[PDB]
């Protein structure tokens, strides 16, 4: 019962408080599913149904004997829904002793590790067994853009922005998105290329460009799955993915504990499905650094 | 047991979104049950 | 097909509403005898 | 994983973790007043 | 999460 | 428009018959308890 510093003179007494709840490292979680359309389904997959193209109107005359018209072919587009899962090893001794939830902070952390883990598939996904992101949407360039592909325009110099007229390759992939696409429309760029769109300044030292982290007025998603401002890269994406990419998932978590396969383990398998690819190709612009 | 895997489709049928910036919510839109509308201006106005 | 054909003539009469001719569609803005503004006259619309 | 059906679900990695302590020291000032100021100085100077 | 038998896992 | 079609699923799924003629309803079914049921029989008679 004398001092509190060394441990023989009553310091094993001391008893350090533990946390309320054991925190994490906190990572991005900004995924591309607020601005996407996000449909629950329970099935195999999901089929959008897209028109690719519209009618034709008359302007009738008076006598004219109105012939036949136009009415819009349909597209559609397979959702593949694929699934996500994680299986932790935690040991039954540590279950029993380690007196904060595990099994609510493993449910935490394996849905945080899925909300980020599926938003690489948003983005830069391909096809086998996760949904396939919007990059990887045979690009054509825009001006010749069919349906089946996305449009991007280029900057200019092949590895940076343009070299006179740099900050007008943005602005005409805006304006080159559509009138009605624009009014609920967004960037998605990775963090060290949003850097890189700040760092861009007047010929006088001041940078040109003026929580929704915005650019242009239009929102900017800071993902961190995009690719940076390489050779030929599409380091900015902009559209409305409210109409443009689908998402169809399961709005759950399933969690299954088993003290059986693992015998001295506990071992949570868990696992959600998600799919997703681009419903409406019409909807996403890109910004190719080549030319 | 592929062909029980039923493929939901979508809720309704979706669209390519185009323009509807029409002018038609900024002028003045007056309903008609008629041939023709005549709307009478002043292109003058009075003296004081 | 009643929304389809509700967007295509909200979409068609925009073209109508700005630079459509007098034949079987109504007479948009453009088509109005520009003449250039201070000699302005009533049956014209001016610019600069 | 990104798990197919016929995956067979290895092992996966489980966060390690930190304990970062806090000593928690503390932090004593003394201030000496008088008995006849704290009885005659109408402010409160317990309070002050 | 895992074992609890080394410190830092 | 012959994508939007989707065919019906026949609500309850079938299979090929077979026969349940299984000698149950002929033979002497005992409900056993037990790892293993005995009969005693008598291979011969009494004298007189």
């Amino acid at each position: 019962a004398l001092n509190s510093a060394v441990a023989a003179e009553g310091g094993y007494l001391v008893d350090p408080q533990t946390s309320e709840t054991i925190r994490g490292v906190l990572r991005s979680t900004a995924s591309l599913r607020q601005i996407a359309s996000v449909v629950n389904v329970e099935a195999t997959s999901f089929d959008v149904l897209v028109d690719k193209t519209d009618m034709g109107s008359g302007w009738a005359s008076e006598t004219a004997a109105l012939s036949e018209t136009a009415t819009p072919q349909i597209d559609r587009i397979t959702i593949p829904l694929h699934e996500l899962a994680a299986m932790p090893k935690a040991s039954q001794r540590l279950l029993d002793d380690s007196a904060f939830d595990i099994e609510t902070w493993l449910a935490n952390r394996i849905a945080d590790k899925f909300a980020r883990a599926e938003a690489a598939a948003f983005i830069s996904g391909d096809g086998v067994d996760k949904p396939t992101g919007f990059l990887t949407k045979t690009k054509v360039a825009n001006g010749a853009w069919a349906w089946g592909s996305l449009g991007y325009v280029a900057t200019g110099a092949a590895g940076d922005f343009a070299a006179v007229n740099a900050s007008d390759a943005v602005v005409d992939l805006v304006y080159a998105l559509g009138a009605e696409y624009r009014a609920n429309a967004s960037f998605v760029m990775n963090s060290k290329t949003a850097g890189a769109v700040r760092k861009m300044k007047d010929a006088d030292g001041r940078f040109l460009w003026a929580e929704p982290a915005r650019l242009m007025g239009y929102p900017v998603l800071i993902a961190e799955d995009m690719p940076d401002i390489a050779a030929n890269a599409y380091a900015i994406a902009f559209g409305d993915f409210g109409n443009g990419y689908t998402i169809a998932e399961r709005p759950d978590l399933r969690v299954l504990r088993d003290p059986f396969s693992a015998k001295p383990h506990v071992l949570f398998y868990a696992s959600k499905r998600v799919g997703g690819d681009v419903s409406d190709f019409a909807a996403i612009k890109l910004l190719k650094f080549a030319a």
